[PDB]
């Protein structure tokens, strides 16, 4: 009776100059997958109620794999398009495991790793980072990374992105809203290194709301105004990694390697 | 931010002159918890086939409390029209038990038992069954109570239920269409009475294509076919035990208990 | 790597005079699967409590699968020696599956229905307890099988092989300590048949205490001292359901099912 | 009813030289909880081989649980002395999960987080690690600190934990015997600051087999063979960090949290 299905699961975005990234991700997917179903959820609550407000579906992971097991999939291979596996990542996975086996229901439900995986997985993001980097950024100017930070134990997966990344140059940055390193921490590194450019670039999927307002905001806290403040030129790139080829191939094993979790 | 809901599950029916049964129910819910949100769901995948078909909305109880927790509720009592506590009413409780404690979703979902759930319950249905005789049934007429059956364990329901009926009527009288007794059984159970004039009621929650097709059809292995043709009288009943109060009341209660069981 | 193990599993006994039947068991399991190796727990605290006092090993469902995981087991057939699927079978499957899959421990651990699992074995289990009848018990007397009886809804088995019995003879009657029929029940139903002298038989796996205390015992309040009350020729027959082939062959039959759902 | 216990896991070590930081750690947890049973076990299969052969109970975590529930203990608070949370870690949240809530067993089993838990934990093993280092080792030489290494994405702790030491002294290093980051890695950066006089230390509660032979054995492919050969003078410290009070505090803290989360 086997059905194989592929469930791909975004934060998410509900800005419509960001969703692009989300499609460009999409296609990527079939197009490694011609013959594979695709479907989409989003984890964050705020997000789904925003898009429902638009008049746009957008399921909860528990709401499409639901639908799924009632289009009559069997197999179903769910690829989080989060960048560490911290709380949301966990949550995915209790709630895959809860659909496994369920009476008349899917008989399997993988999940693929998030784009922080392995020790392996991390020196790859790094090298898919400077891979990414503006072709107008200047050797010697750092780049600050801006990624989500999380009271989670995962959060230890920046500091350990930031030891990979400093083995391919010194000058590239880690940075977090919520975590460690803080925005401090990173002021603190730059003075040291008496930058006068510097680049600031998600380090999320998507560049959505906290890259628009916290890292380029017209508002005085944002990373951009509080650097202006020191005179330094902040460059903000508004692209999230997800357009990145060399980042979304990382993301495209991890969905290789769910689907042959499935066998 | 806590929030209390009800949902209703039945086995359903696709035959519009079944569903009142089911709305009598809602009813009755209603009634008795004038300020709880109740929902309905239905275990069997051909019967949400159908009413899809139609256009009607007919959700798993996957998608119902999927949905349930995207509305934000947090303490959930499901209770089902099921007779006993078979493969659907267990694959119902495996259900509950998956969605309860996932991460942002509902916090306690509890089931009530279906109707022949404790021995107690099995002699209060065995008097509501008699409280809900057609009128004109004479006294020594044998009523044939027509059950699903089931290869499940749960099927010993049926000859417990036959036990408690007999202790009020030596001529009340359980069959199935799937299980034991048989109704090769009920037929040699007639036999030795010499019955001229037999009554047939469905057990099940709504009258419905078992009651009107297996138990009263016009095709030759009909129940009410082959009495016929041992000149017996039959005389269908086309009520599901949904329509009786006496019977009603006995899965209200479980309802109560399955709500104080959220606390 | 794979190893295959049989976890038999009594309610259990802590009388030496009762403990033959469950080394009978023992005996039956070996004989007929002589290269599996075969180990034993027990449901009962309070029993287990009495044998650790006496000095004997008395594993319960937990210990014995950590001990066998230690032990390199990876698939084991667990069986239980219960009459229904009550509240401790219920138990029994719950750590069943909570050991299966654990990390480096148990691949599959699968369950064997007690005796009354399905319609079929309430049938077969009423043959059998017929065979049993001791060779001394005249056609028209009647027989008593005490079963424990519970407030769990599985207690409707024992009205529902009350059925069963009696499609075989209308004077084998089923009695419960603690649940439904009743004791009184039984003694409304010999008032009726006005039986002279009535046989009592324990329809647990093993004559323990409730058979030689509440079913058998000297005190005012025991089965055969009620029954001398009212003047009839009480005949208690202390052996367990165990004791008899035609009964430990369903057993059995239930080991096959669960040792094949291993692979 | 209500019973309190705590257990505490170590990955453990069979070497007697070695079992002292186990004991110590024992005391800590008395003097921190005098009313509070403390029992012990260990999640490596090998080490309990060895301790049984030796004629010492070892009992896995599961074997463990099992027999605290057959004590009577409903509440348990288990508290892991790993580093990281890897693949064993994961494995005891399992095995805990497992038990929690089976029939007549524990009511609540919580598990306190390893070392590195919070990037919080980490900047304050960071700190805890320095306080530890032996009074002769001199400023600017460096110290190796020995981890395990896993190919679980936990790994990423361990340059997570480079991070946070460079931060507090860049001569400060980490590498693992089976992951990120290599011995080869830690080569490099000693060549790059041309030490004479390196200090090793092992990053697990007890300086067990990995620190004994991987870090300072005699055998050739020894860590302080390999720098030998390179001119360094290696000062191996066979002191696991459960020696030091500042490492131990940490672990301390999680298990205050751990039972804090049972109520
Ligand atoms: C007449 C036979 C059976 C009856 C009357 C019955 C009834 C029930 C009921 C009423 C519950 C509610 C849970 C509770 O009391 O806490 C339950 C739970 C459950 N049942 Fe059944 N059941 C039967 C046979 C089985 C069988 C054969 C299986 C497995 C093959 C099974 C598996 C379970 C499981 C896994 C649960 C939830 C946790 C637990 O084991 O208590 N039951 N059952
Ligand atoms: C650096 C990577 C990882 C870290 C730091 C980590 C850490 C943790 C921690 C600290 C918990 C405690 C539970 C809680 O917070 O409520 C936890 C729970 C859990 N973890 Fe991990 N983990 C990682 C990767 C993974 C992976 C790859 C898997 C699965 C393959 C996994 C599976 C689980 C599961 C099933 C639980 C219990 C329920 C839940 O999903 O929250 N974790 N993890
Ligand atoms: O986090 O907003
Ligand atoms: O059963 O149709
Ligand atoms: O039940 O004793
Ligand atoms: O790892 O030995
Ligand atoms: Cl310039
Ligand atoms: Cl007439
Ligand atoms: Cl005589
Ligand atoms: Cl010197
Ligand atoms: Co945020
Ligand atoms: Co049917
Ligand atoms: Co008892
Ligand atoms: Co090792
Ligand atoms: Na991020
Ligand atoms: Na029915
Ligand atoms: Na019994
Ligand atoms: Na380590």
């Amino acid at each position: 009776a086997q059905k194989t299905g592929i469930l791909l699961v975004a934060f998410g975005t509900s800005v419509e100059e960001a969703r692009p990234a989300l499609d460009k991700m999409g296609d990527r997917v079939r197009a490694a997958h011609p013959d594979i179903p695709v479907r989409w959820a989003y984890t964050a609550k705020m997000i789904r109620a925003k898009l429902r407000a638009e008049g746009i579906a957008a399921p909860s992971p528990a709401e499409a794999l639901a639908g799924m097991a009632e289009e009559g999939f069997t197999h179903v291979a769910v690829q989080s398009l989060h960048t560490i596996p911290g709380e949301e990542f966990h949550g995915l996975l209790e709630t895959a495991h809860a659909f496994q086996g369920l009476p008349k229901g899917l008989t399997r439900v993988s999940v693929g790793l998030p784009l922080i995986g392995t020790t392996a997985d991390a020196e790859a993001v790094a090298e898919a980072l400077v891979a990414s980097l503006p072709a107008d950024r200047k050797p010697g100017e750092p780049v600050v990374f801006m990624g989500h930070g999380t009271p989670h134990p995962a959060d230890i997966c920046y500091p350990g992105l930031q030891y990979y990344l400093w083995r391919l140059d010194p000058d590239l940055l880690v940075g977090t809203v919520e975590g460690s390193p803080s925005f401090d921490n990173v002021m603190a590194e730059l003075d040291v290194r008496k930058a006068k450019r510097v680049w600031l670039m998600p380090l999320m999927a998507v560049a959505g709301d906290h890259a628009r307002n916290d890292m380029a905001g017209d508002e005085d806290d944002s990373w951009t105004s509080q650097l202006a403040r020191r005179g330094i030129e902040a460059k903000p790139v508004l692209h999230g990694t997800a357009e990145s080829d060399a980042v979304a191939a990382i993301w495209l094993r991890h969905l290789d390697d769910a689907l042959a979790r499935l066998n």
